[PDB]
C-alpha cells in the first residue's frame, strides 16, 4: 500500500491500538502494510524512529488545545491545555508510554515556545513558568500512565477497599480534574506572593 | 546459587540495573543465577510475576517514609512521603516503569490503609484524602518517569533553548520540589474552604 509518512503513521497508530507499545514492532508494521521488511526499512529505520514519530503525531492529530485563546487567563490555559493533553494521550493504547520517551521535535518547538512566552507574559519567570508547565505535564502523564498501565496489567482493608471502588468510579477523570485545580491554585498562590514569605 | 525469594529478587534488581525493564527477561535472570530456565520456573513463573514482586520490593527496601511521624502534619507527611517515593523509584533503572504496572499487594495494604486513615483524621473526606494522595503519586511517578525515560531515549527557539538548559540544571529535583509545594498548598486551600466558594 502507500508508504508516504502519513500512511505509515496511520498504520502504525492502528497497530499500536492492536498490540500496545511493547508488542508494536517494525516486522508487524510491514505485515500490516503488505510489504517486506527491507521495503519498510527505506521508510522507517527502526522502532525508535517510529515511536518518536508517533509521539509527535498523537499530539499533532489530537492535542487540539496547544495554544491559549485570545484574552485567556494563564489559569484557564493550563487547565484547558492539561485536559487536551490528557485526552490525546488516552486516545491510543499505551499513548502515554509512547509520549514519555521523547523531547519536542522541531514542529513542536514553536508550540512550546509560545506557551512559555505566554506564561512569562503573565508574570511568571521563565523558570517558574517552566516548573508550572512541567508540573502540569508530569501530573497529567503520571495520571494517564496509571489508567493505561492499570488496564494493561489486568490483561482488603476497609478504607482501601472503598478507595479502590471510588478510584474506579470513572476512568480517573475526577481525581485528575480535582488534582489539576489543586495544582493550578498552588501556582497562583506562588505567583501572587512575589517575594513575600508564603 | 540460592533461589529463596530474597535472593531471586536481589538478582533480578541487579539485572534490572544492567538491562532496564524492557530488556529484563526470565531467561537472563536464569543465567545470572547459574541455573536452567525450568529451575527458575519453579520459583518465578513469568516476567509479570517478577515485575509485580520487584515493584513491591523496591518500595519495601527503599521507600522508608511510608508512615507519618508522631504529631506530623498532613502537609509535612505528604511532602516527606513524596520525596521518599521519588527516591525509591529513582534508585533502579526504569524503577518508575516497574512501579507503574501494579496495585498494592497484601503487605502494602496496611501501609496505604494507615495513610488514608491519617488523611481522614486530619479533616479530609476519604475521597479527597484519596485524590490528594493519588495526585501526589501521579505527579511524582510522572516526574520520575520523565527523568528515566529521558535518559533511556538518549542511549532551538530561545526560551525553549534556555528552558532545556534550566530543565537540565539537576536531575529534575528542583522542578519536582517546586511543583510538590504547589500541589500541597492547593490541597490546603481546598481543605480549608469546606463548603465556601473557592
Ligand atoms: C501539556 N502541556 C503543558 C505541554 C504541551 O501543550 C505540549 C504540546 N506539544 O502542545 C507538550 O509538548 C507537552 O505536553 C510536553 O510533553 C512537553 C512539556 C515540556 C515542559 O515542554 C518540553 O519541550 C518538554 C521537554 O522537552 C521535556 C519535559 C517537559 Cl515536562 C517538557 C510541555 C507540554
Ligand atoms: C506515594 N504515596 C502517596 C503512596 C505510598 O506511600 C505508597 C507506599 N507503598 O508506601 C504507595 O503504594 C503509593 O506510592 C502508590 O503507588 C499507591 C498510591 C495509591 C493512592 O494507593 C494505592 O493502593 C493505589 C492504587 O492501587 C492505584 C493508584 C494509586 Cl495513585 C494508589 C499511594 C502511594
Ligand atoms: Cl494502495
Ligand atoms: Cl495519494
Ligand atoms: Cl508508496
Ligand atoms: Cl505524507
Ligand atoms: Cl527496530
Ligand atoms: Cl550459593
Ligand atoms: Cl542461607
Ligand atoms: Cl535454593
Ligand atoms: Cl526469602
Ligand atoms: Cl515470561
Amino acid at each position: 500500500s502507500r508508504l508516504n509518512r502519513e500512511s505509515v503513521i496511520d498504520a502504525a497508530l492502528e497497530l499500536l491500538n492492536e498490540t500496545g507499545i511493547d508488542g508494536l514492532t517494525t516486522r508487524k508494521l510491514a505485515q500490516k502494510l503488505g510489504i517486506e521488511q527491507p521495503t519498510l526499512y527505506w521508510h522507517v529505520k527502526n522502532k525508535r524512529a517510529l515511536l518518536d514519530a508517533l509521539a509527535v503525531e498523537i499530539l499533532a492529530r489530537h492535542h487540539d488545545y496547544s495554544l491559549p485563546a485570545a484574552g485567556e487567563s494563564w489559569q484557564s490555559f493550563l487547565r484547558n491545555n492539561a485536559m487536551s493533553f490528557r485526552r490525546a494521550l488516552l486516545r491510543y493504547r499505551d499513548g502515554a508510554k509512547v509520549a514519555l520517551g521523547t523531547r519536542p521535535d522541531e514542529k513542536q518547538y514553536d508550540t512550546v515556545e509560545t506557551q512559555l512566552r505566554f506564561m512569562t507574559e503573565n508574570g511568571f519567570s521563565l523558570r517558574d513558568g517552566l516548573y508550572a508547565i512541567s508540573a502540569v505535564s508530569h501530573f497529567t502523564l503520571g495520571a494517564v500512565l496509571e489508567q493505561q498501565e492499570h488496564t494493561a496489567a489486568l490483561t482488603l482493608p476497609p478504607l482501601l477497599r472503598e478507595a479502590l471502588q471510588i478510584m474506579d468510579s470513572d476512568d480517573g477523570e475526577q481525581a485528575f480534574l480535582h488534582g489539576l485545580e489543586s495544582l493550578i491554585r498552588g501556582f497562583e498562590v506562588q505567583l501572587t506572593a512575589l517575594l513575600q514569605i508564603v
